[PDB]
């Protein structure tokens, strides 16, 4: 089965019998795609083991897989197992269940229902600044992840449930944990077999002690919001309810959390960048002017930071479709269970479509020049009927704490500060040491 | 009283007449009037449209801080224009939060995403184009060059924004161009739009009679040329938006048409008028035509279809664009409404009067530009372009309140450029205007239409 890529004459890298290219993970998933994109052109096909994977970078090619043939045939992402009872999550689940978790959780992020959520925010956005004066007054770098991860937790616990919180954080941050030196996950990578296996005799990915506490804690959540739509939907389970939760949480915590570190770091490293940003937020706030949702929208600035942010560090790495037919888009055959994969890591730096694609430069998102950036090549979020559901959230949550924080706050770097900041070589996106910065009232 | 407002604030200006003020000095039209103002008062000058005081800017800073950074708190709804009927809801006319609304709806319309799905829509049109100017060019004869535009934009903006194909090989007597082209004549020889200036008082009285600028006939017909226009079930487009966001809430019946007006109008008038211009400046430029032709052959060989990505790698076609946008800014003035008491860059403006900017004045200006009144499309070149303020070269506004379709026009007009002289080149004649003179009324027209002889290749 690894001779598919060289029936097709689709080039890559030769694959290792059982291994297929996953040696070459070393270096990351970012760098493998990347070099990858140089060495191949613009299609090129590896071997996850046995799952044969085809990258494409053609935006039209995109554009067929995740817009247009989404529902048809590039409708579910690789099977992932086992995860037990979490198989019903929006995010795992597969054809007729996903379409009615989707529209099922769409009403949770409508202009009507962000509007409302301004004044919660509006109520954690004022303990952030307070905190961090206490670290401000006080010379002392401060773990942006930490204090980050504190508000991320406290807004999609209340935005979504009605419930303050102020063991959430710590069960929250030990549930992903993709170590691919762990030969755990490179086992179900190598063998795809031993996942039904794991199924029929009930053996789950996540830790039981992090899926227990929150199937419990959700329960106590359900005092009879994202919340109250499901309850008035339920036909939704109860099982079902707590999977959703899971991945909400989660989502809202180390996403936000995370990309606001790589925002702050970005900001410390350009003082320039950092101090146009702050003469913005006072022009259209002044007198640390509580903001609210037109005032977000407005700063534009801060709309091109964070789409320059998120075009450097996408969290996501890359977008997973899985060919569920045989099918030919754009002159090119791809088979029947083909994982068609999109490098965003590699597109979002690709000289061909930005210039100096490794300096930060805002200027790239500005309404002057944001007419030369393709949509299905600046993929932070995704594209088509499964992309990011809160996509309008999370960008809305992030732009509330970078305007309530410039406000009162400046950063600079210090002597620990990661100075350029090295990317975890490991598998999700992360810095390898904690991201520290000083923090200036 | 207030004919005192610029002697009191020390800026100066034409001394005004009682009731008409500054209005007869539009006897040569908006655009001589503005720059023989900018010669002799300078940066800054104020007059009187009536009893309105309009204030001119011309400093980059200033300009950009009436339009980009003061737009949505002080200057952000245009003067009035009435009356206007039903047609207030239009997009263009709307102020505060309808406006805000209504922007930000009709946005997701022009995205990079939307406007390549119209490349293959209007591939078809220009085609139609080509063979309606093949039957012309057999044949020795003129070419009014404002009719076989005005059938090509309307195709165009019809298709993308509605998916109906209404001009099928002509139908040369449409009604959709014969209803849309006496929807815009602001004749300042016409009493009608020159009292309502004289007595603003008016404006209410005429709206309560049920009489609007635009006549009953064209509105009634577009009225049910739109209604006609819903066909469901069975793509989204300018139409599909509208009605996906009708289902705070909401649309109404009266406020899609009023934005179809607009676009409809736009597309139709606005492309067809620079197009004119453009073939002037190639025609009476032979050189500029060949090494224009030259490029769209080095990118296009052997008349290859034209692409989205294949019509912003042409530069030179950038800057025969940019250059007779340039000479012809279709919008001569912008204008912002002051809506509260400000001082900006250090000068005071108070409530109500009108911030004025003089684009076509300041393109024309000698110490900003080398030979104004010269056609050269080197200014925008890559070496030069650097050398252009974006405040002082306007041609499709600035900030958010600037040209909603400034990149489907800048498509529409490359797309037909591009096919048109791919078969065509373009001579000019004896009933040719030359030097082309300009419509001394209101909006930006020539007074003799443009007419050129178009040969094969
Ligand atoms: C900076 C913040 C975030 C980024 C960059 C991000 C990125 C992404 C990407 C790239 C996808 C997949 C798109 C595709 O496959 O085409 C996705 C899916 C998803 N995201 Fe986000 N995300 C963010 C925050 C959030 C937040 C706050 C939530 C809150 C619920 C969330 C919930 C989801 C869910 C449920 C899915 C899966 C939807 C489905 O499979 O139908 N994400 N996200
Ligand atoms: C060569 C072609 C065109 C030129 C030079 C042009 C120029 C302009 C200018 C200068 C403005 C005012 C900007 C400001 O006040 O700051 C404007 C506004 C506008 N234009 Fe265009 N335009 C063109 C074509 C079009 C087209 C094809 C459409 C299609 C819908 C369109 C729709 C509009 C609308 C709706 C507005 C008002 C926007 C608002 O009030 O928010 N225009 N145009
Ligand atoms: C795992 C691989 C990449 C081989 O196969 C997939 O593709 N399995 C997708 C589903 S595992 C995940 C389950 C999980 C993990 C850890 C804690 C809790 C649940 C999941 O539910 N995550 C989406 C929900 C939250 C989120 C995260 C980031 C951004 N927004 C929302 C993985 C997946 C889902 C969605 C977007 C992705 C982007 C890049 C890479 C993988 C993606
Ligand atoms: C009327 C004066 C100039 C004193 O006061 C304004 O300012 N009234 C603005 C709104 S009247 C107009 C209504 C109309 C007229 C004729 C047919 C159909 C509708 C309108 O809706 N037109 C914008 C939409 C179309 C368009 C036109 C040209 C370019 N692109 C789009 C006039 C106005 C609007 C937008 C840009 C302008 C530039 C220069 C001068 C005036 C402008």
């Amino acid at each position: 089965s690894h001779g598919l890529f060289k029936k097709l004459g689709i080039p890559g890298p030769t694959p290792l019998p059982f291994l297929g290219n996953i040696l070459s993970y070393h270096k990351g998933f970012c760098m493998f795609d990347m070099e990858c994109h140089k060495k191949y052109g613009k299609v090129w096909g590896f071997y996850d083991g046995q799952q044969p994977v085809l990258a494409i970078t053609d935006p039209d090619m995109i554009k067929t897989v995740l817009v247009k043939e989404c529902y048809s045939v590039f409708t579910n992402r690789r099977p992932f197992g086992p995860v037990g009872f979490m198989k019903s999550a929006i995010s795992i689940a597969e054809d007729e269940e996903w379409k009615r978790l989707r529209s099922l959780l769409s009403p949770t992020f409508t202009s009507g229902k962000l509007k409302e959520m301004v004044p919660i925010i509006a109520q954690y956005g004022d303990v952030l600044v307070r905190n961090l004066r206490r670290e401000a007054e006080t010379g002392k770098p401060v773990t942006l992840k930490d204090v980050f991860g504190a508000y991320s937790m406290d807004v999609i616990t209340s935005t979504s449930f009605g419930v303050n919180i102020d063991p959430f954080v710590e069960n929250t941050k030990k549930l992903l944990r993709f170590d691919f030196l762990d030969p755990f996950f490179l086992s179900i990578t190598v063998f795809p077999f031993l996942i039904p296996i794991l199924e029929v005799l009930n053996i789950c990915v996540f830790p039981r002690e992090v899926t227990n506490f929150l199937r419990k804690s959700v329960k106590r959540m359900k005092e009879s919001d994202f919340l109250q739509l499901m309850i008035d939907s339920q036909a939704l389970s109860d099982l079902e309810l707590v999977a959703q939760s899971i991945i909400f949480i989660f989502a809202g915590y180390e996403t936000t959390s995370s990309v606001l570190s790589f925002i702050m770091y970005e900001l410390a490293t350009h003082p320039d960048v950092q101090q146009k940003l702050q003469e913005e937020i006072d022009a259209v706030l002044p007198n640390k002017a509580p903001p609210t949702y037109d005032t977000v929208l407005q700063m534009e600035y801060l709309d091109m930071v964070v789409n320059e942010t998120l075009r450097l560090f996408p969290i996501a790495m890359r977008l997973e479709r899985v060919c569920k037919k045989d099918v030919e888009i754009n002159g090119m055959f791809i088979p029947k269970g083909v994982v068609v994969m999109i490098p965003s890591y590699a597109l979002h730096r690709d000289p061909k479509y930005w210039t100096e694609p490794e300096k930060f430069l805002p200027e790239r998102f500005s309404a002057k020049n944001a007419d030369n950036i393709d949509p299905y090549i600046y993929t932070p979020f995704g594209s088509g009927p499964r992309n990011c559901i809160g996509m309008r959230f999370a960008l809305m949550n992030m732009k509330l704490a970078l305007i309530r924080v410039l406000q009162n706050f400046s950063f600079k770097p210090c002597k620990e500060t990661q100075i350029p900041l090295k990317l975890s070589l490991g598998g999700l996106l992360q810095p390898e040491k904690p991201v520290v910065l000083k923090v200036e009232s």
